């Protein structure tokens, strides 16, 4: 075999606690290259004469060039020092261990995890790993309060196409108003964008953290919309903008005013004074020259203890949770410290980053619980919307993705098909909804946590921003009630299902040429197989089940009882048909 | 080449800054696969279509199997992202980003390092960096004061062969009475084992963190030795074992008495009360069943607490730093607020770890400064002393180790060539000195801390503990001289040669069937070119030399200068030669 393409770290990723006395192990080798992989390992003070424990790691997946191999080892000593033995397909044994390879376990070494502290193990809410997450873009989701309508505001009909300064008046007693039918849709939690106190209309520029914008509400309306929210099972999860700030927060205007005279200069990052200019601008700002957004110098401890003070603040109104903005220009001490806090104060609040790259620095235990799954919206719109990628490929991103990081984090992603700063999901299927109820089945059944983008329910479409900001399509008959139905039916299955939640996910099935994909979703003794023809055409397809899963499953979707001949389960789907098959237990 | 043994992430010891607008990036790849290796990047927020800057990264180096690439990525925004293009030796041109591989750079998609915070810098004590520790076993290093000695002290000679609860009453007077011998071998550092109160022998078992072990001393002779050593240019290391206390700790002592009923019973891992019984515990200890060991629970805030006030005591005291004994068993979080308190103090205090695995967790920047090399002392074992191993099997292991951690804990390591837990090296080397002296030249001048071991400078030998712990031999006459001056004059030069200290590493010139092994250290336009005859026959080398990095370079041993000519450089070594080579710069 390749050793040079075989590796493992006993850390981040690939070596990790779930519990006190068990230590996940993941390794990876080129596709096809490793057979068998075992783990033999023993307490890392152990004598050089005891017997070693084996534990078999079973393959969890392959991407486009790489097999993943998965083992869990019991330490009860809470610490381990262990060594792959690795076999390939023609016989060839190696063990792998720190030193390296060898033929000989002895020449090969053994990592070493050095200790379990149960304070490292990754934890996350237990609510948040059932959730389905509704996103709020408050502009736009329901006005119920005309008195407090930007100037200017336009009319709120269907018919209409937002401009890049349009305004429809929406707002927090709007969202209050509307509750009932965010909880007859079965959303367990609301993310709104900023909402805090902005001179802008993007509210990205914060002039008052600790103040709604008064186009949206004020407190006393906001505890209201929490309240009213937590009594109907919906948890609310704030926008945190703490990279930068606005360029009316009161810091910075005393920094305008009193210049190298202000006890707040140092809270930004300032070249020269005085600080303004013409399209010229002489401080750090988000992005480049943004002058209404100064970059805040967070490892300040001034700053710091401001924003968390910020946060207990909405932490006390009763939220439930953070969605940080540009978390990854921030630095890691101060989001160490802020999962602190936050816990300290709700040991349910969830912190969810927005990083659009590899986000393992923030998801190892010490800062974020998960991010946006970016990575999930781009497989699902190449896959179902774009066919621009087949099936194999499909599985091939998503099990990439997926062993990107610890299973806590993973588990909690959170799945997009769009956003306030996106197309329509509908719009990006050509407005085929044939192909985006395809995509619903698949997030809704998904490992990760869903996350509806207003309006998407009830079959909004849109261009990417603005237009994808239209006022929310409130009259029924206006509404896509078929849709709604659909989410609906989803929502409750996925809460029913354990295995939809807290299952593990491994392929099914993958066939390029028919473009069909299925994966299992494994709960304990519960399975449920996903089937996805995402093919405008009546297909037919043998998929393999051996007895030990079970020989008779449900399609909780229509009711009809498939049967397994022989360790196979001929089906055949319509266009764009997706089969939900619980093996009843 | 075998694109899946290429390997990079943007963050650990492949991606780091080395200043706040400079990103150090490393990248693996399978040996020979890659011949060029260059680097486009730019400001993460810049346009699509602006131009990339380019950044050529030079093979750093190779092992048994991988070539390591490194560059140097500038980045005023402090921004950056980044994509490698890698060239095979057939020529073919592939692009590596974040997405993967692909032809085309667009597909292969680019790396991130978000911001680099300045308080992200991995930072050292500049006087570490040039450091050459001594380590100090006290019971063995000098008896100044017999009044504390304990009962059945043995005599001081040479012949004294130390039985496992031998005696010799060496102590902190003794330290002090003999600094103008350390002062003279030019050590800036004394690094002591533990000397705080114990009940045993070996004091791994503290009773009380808070004081000096009566028979080592008291506190004002500790301080006495602080201002005596410091006026003298030498600092003071003392071991921290935070990982557990002594069953004499007043904590533990109290959880004996009251046992449910202690208050400090939470400072510990106890399974069941009584908190204890014959020959046997139910509480977690150092190891297996060692019961005098009982396990602390730095993850209790106030067993945290404490351990930072004993720290704080003894840097009140004037110590200029920590040498952490079983660290990886203690909570990262304790780690990096230890860090934190100790570099407020006194930004230059250093703290050194003791992992036998990889440390790479613990070397990013927020926790430890360094560890002692293991991986150094195993190379130099079995390539001067064994000779298990030749020269191209040595600069393998080197090269390797060498690219685990970032720069600025690598240039720190404490390269060590054995303690009072190993054989002496020169009973490691047969007893022959030649092989000694080449070791201890490579020690002088391979990157890392040198850790000289309490009579090693003199020519002292022994078997392992505790034939390793032999009172120190005082008699000039008795002492090796010439090896004492040898050291002395390794010393003077490492301190005079810029490039010793804080120059990088490249291997000159590995030869298996020669055993000969060369390396240049190299800073600014200096060079310092180390090459070793680890065989028993005077040989000729002939090492390409091109003309940019000098012509003539001059034998800081003996005085001789070589020429090159036309890019060679013809050198004669003697048996066990060893030969120094300033390029004049
Ligand atoms: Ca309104
Ligand atoms: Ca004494």
């Amino acid at each position: 075999m390749l050793l040079e393409a075989i590796f493992h770290e006993a850390k981040g990723s690939y070596a990790y606690p779930i519990s006190e006395t068990q230590l996940r192990v993941r390794l990876r080798a080129k596709k096809g290259d490793v057979v068998r992989c075992e783990v033999l390992y023993a307490d890392r003070y152990a004598s050089p004469e005891e017997e070693l424990a084996h534990a078999l790691a079973g393959k969890a997946g392959s991407d486009e060039r790489f097999d993943y191999f998965e083992a869990l080892l019991e330490c009860s000593t809470k610490r381990v020092k262990y060594v792959f033995l690795l076999t390939g397909p023609q016989g060839e044994a190696v063990y792998f261990g720190e030193t390296g390879f060898s033929a000989e376990r002895s020449k090969a070494g053994v990592f070493q995890y050095a200790y379990i502290h149960r304070s490292e193990v990754f934890t996350t809410p237990e609510w948040a790993k059932e959730a389905v997450i509704y996103q709020i873009f408050p502009e736009r989701f329901a006005n119920g309060d005309p008195s407090n309508d930007p100037p200017g505001t336009e009319q709120w009909a269907k018919d209409a196409r937002p401009r890049h300064d349009s305004f429809y008046g929406g707002d927090l007693k709007g969202v209050i108003d509307r509750l009932p039918y965010l909880e007859e849709l079965g959303v367990t939690a609301l993310y709104f964008t900023p909402i805090f106190a902005s001179p802008s209309h993007h509210k990205y520029d914060t002039a008052d953290y600790l103040a709604i914008d008064p186009q949206f509400g004020d407190l006393p309306t906001f505890r209201r919309l929490v309240d009213e929210a937590h009594r109907r099972g919906i948890k609310i999860i704030l926008d945190a903008v703490f990279n930068h700030a606005g360029d009316q927060f009161f810091a910075f205007r005393d920094v305008l005013q009193k210049g190298e005279q202000s006890r707040y200069k140092d809270w930004f990052f300032i070249e020269d004074f005085p600080v303004s200019k013409t399209s010229r601008t002489n401080y750090e700002t988000f992005a480049v020259q943004v002058p209404a957004m100064p970059k805040l110098r967070t490892e300040n401890p001034e700053v710091k203890e401001y924003l968390f003070d910020v946060a207990r603040f909405w932490m006390e109104q009763g939220i439930d949770g953070w969605r940080l903005d540009v978390a990854n220009e921030v630095d890691h001490a101060f989001w160490r410290e802020f999962r602190r806090l936050v816990k300290s104060l709700n040991p349910d609040a969830l912190i969810v980053g927005e990083i659009w790259h590899d986000a393992s620095g923030w998801l190892m235990g010490d800062q974020f619980d998960s991010v946006m799954n970016y990575l999930f919206r781009e497989s699902v719109i190449r896959f179902f919307a774009t066919g621009e990628i087949h099936a194999e490929r499909f599985d091939a991103e998503l099990t990439r993705a997926r062993m990107l990081y610890p299973e806590q984090a993973a588990q909690g992603l959170w799945n997009l098909l769009d956003s306030h700063d996106t197309e329509r999901f509908l719009t990006s299927c050509g407005g085929n909804e044939a192909k985006f109820r395809l995509a619903v089945l698949f997030q809704m059944t998904y490992l990760g946590t869903p996350l509806i983008y207003y309006g998407d329910e009830i079959g909004m479409a849109g261009a990417t921003n603005p237009d994808c900001r239209r006022p929310m399509i409130w009259e029924e008959k206006e509404q896509n009630r078929g849709l709604f139905e659909f989410y609906k039916e989803l929502i409750r299955l996925r809460h029913r299902l354990a295995s939809l939640t807290r299952g593990n996910v491994r392929s099914w099935h993958a066939d390029k040429q028919a473009n069909l994909y299925a994966f299992v979703r494994t709960v304990q003794d519960q399975h449920v197989g996903v089937v996805l023809n995402n093919r405008g055409e009546k297909q037919t397809v043998l998929l393999q089940v051996p007895e030990s899963g079970g020989k008779t499953w449900l399609d909780c979707l229509t009711g009809e009882e498939v049967h397994g001949k022989q360790g196979q389960l001929k089906l055949t789907l319509r266009p764009y048909q997706g089969m939900i098959l619980w093996n009843g237990r």
